[PDB]
């Protein structure tokens, strides 16, 4: 459980994804400190252009580096769920366009935490946000709220988040999401409580290939 996040943990992130047809693979390297929520990672899309935004990639590509708070710990369910992991499955929906569903596991091999994700999109305008490529590079804000999935023994959320375009407008996307555990030992099931996160995306200097570095810090509250 918690124990194994009291440092820095090194990171890996692999997708496959397929949007409209179009196949491409995404890989991911950096390390998480549960102790202050923060995450950093440079992606790589190995396969050549991304064929989507950046932007609508970073909540696809792992919870448990959530700082939980101490009066919160006993609500901490994706740090209850390792070493042996969880399943982390969503649909996406883009308003007035397509739509992801991802699959993932997130657990640790050895001294990694590896979020391995499959992705597939469907109904994408190729003239729209996503694959017309008209979002800007960054990601604003969020608050996710967590409700325990008792018939599941673990937890769904729903949220939107907010894309802007690059006219000035935003673009929506409608998530919903379900974590169910690996293994079978107990977990903590939590109170409603939210994660707030923020983020900020930049480019590496000296990198060639269509890639994101990411900063990200999660933080859990709402109990009291």
């Amino acid at each position: 459980g918690e124990e194994l996040f009291t440092g820095v943990v090194p990171i890996l992130v692999e997708l496959d994804g397929d949007v409209n047809g179009h196949k491409f693979s995404v890989r991911g390297e950096g390390e998480g400190d549960a102790t202050n929520g923060k995450l950093t990672l440079k992606f790589i899309c190995t396969t050549g252009k991304l064929p989507v935004p950046w932007p609508t990639l970073v909540t696809t590509l792992v919870l448990c580096f959530a700082r939980y708070p101490d009066h919160m710990k006993q609500h901490d369910f994706f740090k209850s769920a390792m070493p042996e992991g969880y399943v982390q499955e969503r649909t996406i929906s883009f308003k007035d366009d397509g739509y992801y569903k991802t699959r993932a596991e997130v657990k640790f091999e050895g001294d990694t935490l590896v979020n391995r994700i499959e992705l597939k999109g469907i109904d994408f305008k190729e003239d729209g946000n996503i694959l017309g490529h008209k979002l800007e590079y960054n990601l604003n804000s969020h608050n996710a709220y967590i409700t325990a999935d008792k018939q599941k023994n673990g937890i769904k959320s729903n949220f939107k988040i907010r894309h802007n375009v690059e006219d000035g407008s935003v673009q929506l996307a409608d998530h919903y999401q379900q974590n169910t555990p690996i293994g079978d030992g107990p977990v903590l099931l939590p109170d409603n409580h939210y994660l707030s996160t923020q983020n900020a995306l930049s480019k590496d200097p000296n990198e060639k290939r269509d890639h994101m570095v990411l900063l990200e810090f999660v933080t859990a509250a709402g109990i009291t």
